[PDB]
């Protein structure tokens, strides 16, 4: 449950990586993150799982061949601005929302 | 892809194999159903995706063996209610939430 469980793991993305910092005025980067780990019992009361999820891993242990066991995803996310010169050279700031993800859970 | 793509995937779960053998009055069993597939472009923030999967979907492109695709989750979920007896003989309704997999998408 603890070590290998699915969880939030660490992640910064930096514009000039993706290939978009000719044109993006800031920020230059920002800590998205991402989810990973398994989804076995026993299941952390933090993730808070669904029902149907604790009947999906059951469901997976019986039948392994059938189902699948569920997915590490986000329970929760925040959103994120950016400021930006589009293709005529107007300068834009827009607001991304479902960019960061701050928890993850079995879904 | 038409259908190899994240969607919801029909599933029937018998309560006899959960365990409900004695005690439940109806139904027997119901379709909880599952999300599998793999999340890749074509995405689309504004339907089913959000835009942490579509950047999550980039940096796995370049560093595969960093980050990992981003994984088909419920994006809609029902309830079911249940029919069932306890010891004194009470015939009681029960309503569980969040039992059945409507529809899926990439997170």
């Amino acid at each position: 449950k603890r070590l290998k469980a699915c969880r939030k793991h660490e992640l910064y993305v930096s514009f000039q990586d993706l290939g978009w910092q000719d044109w993006i005025i800031a920020p230059k980067g920002y800590a998205a993150n991402y989810c990973d780990g398994e989804c076995s019992f026993p299941l952390n009361a933090h993730m808070n799982a669904t029902n149907h999820a604790i009947v999906q891993t059951l469901v997976h242990l019986m039948n392994p061949e059938y189902v699948p066991k569920p997915c590490c995803a986000p329970t929760k996310l925040n959103a994120i601005s950016v400021l930006y010169f589009d293709d005529n050279s107007n300068v834009i700031l827009k607001k991304y929302r479902n960019m960061v993800v701050r928890a993850c859970g079995c879904h």
